[PDB]
């Protein structure tokens, strides 16, 4: 199992986090997004990282790669068993993609306008502030893939110059609990370690 | 279990198709998208159909509702068991959402420009034509949720005035097999029956 990963890419960071939580054998191949190999576009028509390859299986889209990993290496389970909680969690993932990570892509785009990036930074702070009230982990008292998907953004709040309301103290205490997890620390690249303490 | 559904909505059509394939008890509530009730926006911040409600669970986003239904009423299974085929299928679903159903939303938007709708219609024909070569059903010899997600678009090719290449004959023969399924026919509203024979 091989992950093609960008060393500062938050979407690759999600997949690295899952891989270290499962603890199985895998290889990471670093891709410089400023100098992509031609085979990246053969694996992924969007020409982005992350990509996962295992034998004849090729996946892109970080949350889809992570679903696969969770099913492929069952234990420890990164999702609840209950179809109700799984559905609620999948919807939380979808809304984070559409309402938070769309802005993350703008901040990650070297070609985006300063004005666009300012709007994105603002929207992320506002979104996270509103989410802060809504348990130990996002779905309840158990760590899940939903926490995994959000963690690279919370790691990057200083990097992105995102400012949260004082009401968001609970979200920041939560983020510190995620960042203390052994696999979270293992998953950080040296470049991501440079983003905060 | 209650589905809030638009009578001509292809995304609602996907969920109706799943519900009739599972054969369990459910209720359909028809929502006129031109006269939405205020409670639609309380259930779904995007103020769209479909929405599924079951007790305290509220879901929107058709493919997420359908995942839930598949897990909630296990038999008959609408996905393969193999994590590899499930991952491949989830990626096919994601690419259909991003490359086909984005154009479907434009064709469904009364406010979209004629020029925008012409581009969407063109892109759907081109996309489907290219997909036509890539088995009895989309994932192989077994009917799946992936077939369910695509079927409302194929039902609507005449309605949308989408013209396919002659090379896409295999896709059209496939579409006829889907439309012969008992639950497909059960799932059609009278308005959708008016869209083709
Ligand atoms: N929806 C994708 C987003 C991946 C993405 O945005 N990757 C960025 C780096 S963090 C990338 O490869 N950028 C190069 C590009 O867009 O050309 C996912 O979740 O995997
Ligand atoms: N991504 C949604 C799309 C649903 C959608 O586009 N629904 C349309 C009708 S087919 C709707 O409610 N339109 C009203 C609106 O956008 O205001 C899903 O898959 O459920
Ligand atoms: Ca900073
Ligand atoms: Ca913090
Ligand atoms: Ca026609
Ligand atoms: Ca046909």
């Amino acid at each position: 199992m091989t992950l093609y990963s960008g060393i500062t890419c938050p979407f690759s960071h999600r997949c690295r986090f899952v891989l270290y939580e499962k603890g199985m054998d895998f290889e990471i191949k670093d891709i410089d997004i400023y100098n992509k190999p031609e085979d990246l576009a053969v694996m992924n028509p969007y020409n982005q990282v992350p990509v996962l390859v295992e034998r004849d299986l090729v996946l892109h889209e970080s949350n889809i790669i992570n679903e696969y990993i969770d099913e492929r290496f069952p234990h420890p389970q990164l999702m609840p068993g209950d179809p109700v909680m799984r559905g609620r969690g999948r919807l939380v993932l979808y809304r984070m993609e559409k309402e938070l990570f769309n802005h993350v892509q703008v901040l990650e785009n070297p070609a985006a306008a300063n004005k666009e990036q300012a709007k994105a930074r603002e929207a992320i702070g506002n979104g996270l502030t509103m989410l802060s009230p809504s348990s130990k982990y996002i779905l309840g008292e158990d760590f899940s893939m939903i926490d995994v998907a959000l963690a690279p953004l919370l790691w990057r709040l200083d990097h992105y110059d995102v400012k949260l309301g004082k009401s968001a103290a609970p979200l920041l205490k939560y983020a510190e609990r995620i960042f203390q997890r052994e696999a979270f620390i293992e998953a950080l690249t040296p470049a991501e370690k440079a983003m905060r303490k």
